[PDB]
């Protein structure tokens, strides 16, 4: 989620 998050915002 981390990686997800950080990527997406």
């Amino acid at each position: 989620l981390a990686e997800a998050l950080h990527g997406a915002l």
